[PDB]
């Protein structure tokens, strides 16, 4: 009976039915809330297409993949059992069109993977194909029986506005079970990051109990409280310093004004725009944490719901405002203009964030007018999707549901490919929702239930935060529960196996790490533990979390290692469970405790967004954003990139443990890995592109100044950065004399390959700059939701500079070409300084 819930709790990693840490019924309301959305998508989804989850795209096939074709000819090696016949096919052939061509019912599965080439889309539009064309590989499929939908079967089942009183809250006091100066409470009525009204208590002495018994009357009227308003209660000591915070929605999920006695356990601060500050969750640590005691009282329920001509100077002023970037602050004058010309502004979708930031949300008549304005949103509805613009409306500056819902409206038009690109940060954006049940929450729910791949990643992203965010685990747990109740028994069993496996592996990771105080004569224990796991405890096979097409099989005990590191990560290799796998390659997974890999997920995901941006300008910069999933507290997994070594090690081989750093070694290493000259210059060009990619991407992100035992290269020239969570003079990025000699330059010269590198960099850079807004917002979101450390205005404003906002294109070329030159001017000075730093 309720054994199903026990399953779901183990899958979720948090007890959703628990009510030990609630002061209302919002979470439970949201479970019931999501039942319909879950049922509606579960009932409406095509069961066969959900069983095979064809991964496809409507983006045009890029130039770089077109130029790799032999005139409407892609070869597809089909497999029965023994041999395999090849078939010339047009890029535009549907998989049906190929099946009747081969027959000269069944379906084509990719060899070694849970991936199918099925559906009414041309074969150029399946990702697996575009992947094979990119890396220069042959397309191997198998004539297979379709999977039964049965396997996916789902186990079935007084007006606030008539109230002119000033709002007020009684502060009874604070109590802390264990703590020498004074302390006061600051009560804020918030909407977004905007403080509407503020009041303080008198300072009393900071004893383990402090009582005030004071009515704080606010300047705002009850009628003027907008939905999603937050009573943010804060505690300072003293000169002042913030010690604790908690929040409480003043208008609840049923539109009722919040009333009665509350005892709210509070969050502490580390020794600032952090998403965690926004949460409505209270601290679950009742025993240790500070708490505050309040009383709301007056049942009051909130009701549900000009010409456009102007002077020339004002039109220009307003257009100038509408044009500035998302982090340019609006002045009082700017806001007043936007709002007066409300309806002119409404015609420009790009005005929307700014205009909805010009709304006085603490004034009921103005919010009414704002809603009348959202009634007139034809142009918004008609505009082509700008994700950049849409993401801004979903960030911390917008707490109003109707405003936010129009963002989620635009997201509905995203094809499944693009939801995958933005899914991590859409899931992170749930952190900005005032309520647990939101348009965004349901959007993620339904897109996830509509598609096994979004669903798969949705699970791990949500679970990532449920395992290590007390601030948001409750909300996300509710959402994930909603998902698991509609994903199908097949996936429930998949997910179950994966969690079982990663818990086994993380334990071994944690235990091996305990047995070392940097080397290892006890790689004995590791191999011993892995043998014990593989004997009746680890399953025959499991889906690889960061690449769900791949199923892993038996471990390769002999190939598994621990690193001569401080954090002793594991290096695990598995046999692919799929007998149809044509490769011999193992599946390689690193397990690391010690870094916050949520930071790594975000940077790696932004790198993908960059790649996708580049694809729109027909540029490929061969970035290698390897798989990475954060699975728990300072713990996670990383996709092992095969045939790859660090730059440091290439230097340690032809020099030693010293900074002697020869300019020549990398090219030497490359030359000795390339078998032919055909592949060497291919390697070298692959490296010019890689290097350019990572110089630009890392510069824009402000993570370009790196230790070179944290930059790797494949044996085919593909450079890539690693260890992003690891983050006296500096440098823009890493373009060292070793890299420059592969490009055929030295000290103060130029070359064919180097001139290209600049040519590629400048294109790439200016390319990202065409999506300035999108990047600025993802960067702000990234910091706010994933780096508690780095969330001051100054931190967030780094990317304005790096993307040379306001500058013309030609001037931006001159900026970056200078950045490049700063590296030429520094050579090994920083690298060397890193050696002296990171080795003494
Ligand atoms: C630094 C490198 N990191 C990566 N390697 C491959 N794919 C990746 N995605 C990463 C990352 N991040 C690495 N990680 C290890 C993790 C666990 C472990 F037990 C050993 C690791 C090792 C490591 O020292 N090894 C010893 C040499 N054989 C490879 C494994 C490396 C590493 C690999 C090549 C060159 C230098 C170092």
């Amino acid at each position: 009976s309720q054994a199903f819930q026990r399953q779901l709790t183990a899958l979720i990693g948090y007890d959703v039915t628990d009510v030990s840490n609630v002061h209302d019924d919002e979470l439970e309301f949201t479970r019931r809330g999501l039942v319909t959305p879950r049922m509606a998508e579960v009932a409406s989804r095509d069961p066969k297409l959900y069983a095979m989850h064809p991964w496809v795209t409507s983006k045009p096939l890029p130039e770089y993949l077109w130029k790799k074709i032999a005139n409407n000819c892609i070869f597809i090696v089909i497999h029965r059992s023994t041999t395999s016949q090849t078939i010339k096919v047009s890029p535009d052939d549907t998989p049906g069109a190929i099946l009747q061509s081969f027959f000269t019912d069944f379906v084509l599965r990719v060899c070694g993977r849970d991936e199918y080439l099925v559906g009414e889309t041309p074969i150029k539009n399946f990702q697996w194909v575009r992947h094979c064309l990119k890396n220069g590989e042959e397309i191997h499929v198998v004539l297979d029986t379709p999977p039964d939908p049965a396997l996916d079967e789902v186990r079935k089942e007084v007006s606030l506005w008539d109230c002119d009183r000033k709002f007020r809250v009684k502060i009874r006091g604070i109590d802390i079970p264990v703590l020498d100066l004074t302390v006061f409470v600051e009560a804020n009525i918030q909407h977004g990051q905007q403080v509407l009204c503020q009041r303080r208590t008198s300072p009393k002495p900071f004893t383990e109990e402090v009582l005030w018994n004071v009515w704080l009357e606010f300047s705002i009227k009850i009628k003027d409280l907008p939905k999603g308003a937050l009573l943010n209660l804060q505690i300072y000591c003293g000169k002042v310093q913030l010690l604790y915070y908690v929040n409480l929605l003043l208008i609840d999920h049923r539109f009722l004004l919040r009333r009665g006695e509350y005892v709210l356990h509070m969050w502490q601060i580390s020794g600032s725009f952090n998403a965690d500050k926004l949460t409505s969750a209270t601290n679950p640590d009742k025993e240790n944490s500070m708490s505050i005691s309040i009383l709301l009282d007056n049942p009051i329920a909130l009701p549900k719901h000009v010409r456009a001509e102007m002077p020339n100077q004002l039109r220009k002023q307003l257009e100038a405002i509408i044009a500035t970037d998302p982090l340019n602050p609006l002045t009082a004058e700017d806001k007043e203009l936007l709002w007066h010309f409300r309806y002119e502004s409404l015609k420009h979708p790009k005005a929307y964030p700014k205009l909805f930031s010009s709304v006085k949300w603490g004034q009921q008549e103005i919010v009414a007018k704002t809603y009348q304005l959202l009634a007139r949103r034809e142009v918004w509805d008609q505009s082509a999707l700008d994700v950049g613009l849409t993401m801004q409306l979903l960030d911390c500056n917008f707490s109003d549901e109707n405003v936010r819902a129009i963002a989620v409206q635009k997201l509905e038009s995203l094809e499944d490919d693009d939801v995958l690109h933005y899914l991590l940060q859409l899931v992170q954006a749930v952190k900005f929702e005032p309520y647990h049940d939101s348009a965004l929450a349901r959007f993620l729910l339904k897109r996830g239930l509509r598609n096994k791949r979004i669903g798969h990643f949705l699970f791990w992203f949500l679970r990532s935060e449920i395992a290590q965010s007390r601030h948001y685990q409750q909300r996300f747990a509710v959402i994930l529960e909603a998902y698991l109740r509609g994903c199908g028994t097949a996936m429930l069993h998949d997910f179950t196996q994966q969690v079982q496996v990663i818990e086994m592996l993380q334990k071994v990771t944690l235990d091996i790490k305990s047995l070392s105080a940097v080397s290892s004569q006890v790689i004995s224990q590791l191999k011993q533990k892995l043998e014990n796991l593989q004997n009746s405890q680890l399953p025959e096979s499991f889906r690889v979390p960061y690449d769900p097409g791949l199923k892993a099989g038996a471990l390769a005990i002999e190939k598994c290692k621990v690193m001569a590191s401080k954090k002793k990560p594991l290096w695990l290799e598995f046999k692919c469970a799929d007998p149809t796998a044509l490769s011999n390659e193992t599946i390689g997974i690193i397990f690391k405790h010690g870094d916050d890999l949520r930071q790594d997920m975000l940077i790696l995901q932004i790198l993908r967004i960059m790649e996708s941006i580049w694809e729109t300008e027909s540029l490929d910069l061969c970035l290698l954003p390897y798989g990475c999933i954060s699975t728990g507290d300072k713990i996670g997994m990383i996709e092992i990139v095969k045939d790859a070594t660090t730059i440091a090690k290439i230097q340690q081989s032809t020099v030693g443990n010293t900074g002697a750093f020869k300019d020549e070694v990398l090219n030497h290493w490359l030359k000795e890995k390339s078998p032919t000259e055909e592949k060497f210059q291919a390697a070298v060009e692959r490296f010019v592109y890689s290097c350019a990619g990572y110089c630009v991407a890392t510069f824009v992100l402000g993570i370009g100044d790196r230790h070179n035992d944290n930059i790797m290269i494949t044996e085919t020239g593909n450079l890539f950065h690693i260890d992003f969570g690891h983050i006296k003079e500096r440098v823009p990025f890493v373009l060292t004399p070793d890299f420059l000699f592969v490009m055929g330059t030295s000290g103060k010269k130029t070359s064919p390959h180097f001139q290209k590198f600049q040519d590629i960099c400048v294109k790439a850079y200016l390319a990202l700059r065409h999506h300035t807004n999108l990047l600025i917002i993802l960067f702000s979101m990234m910091l706010m939701t994933g780096m508690p450390q780095l969330t001051s205005k100054e931190d967030i404003e780094y990317i304005r500079d790096a993307l040379t906002v306001g500058k013309n294109e030609e001037d931006a070329k001159k900026y970056f070409l200078d950045q490049i030159e700063v590296c030429r001017d520094k050579g090994w000075t920083v690298q060397f300084n890193w050696f002296l730093h990171l080795v003494l």
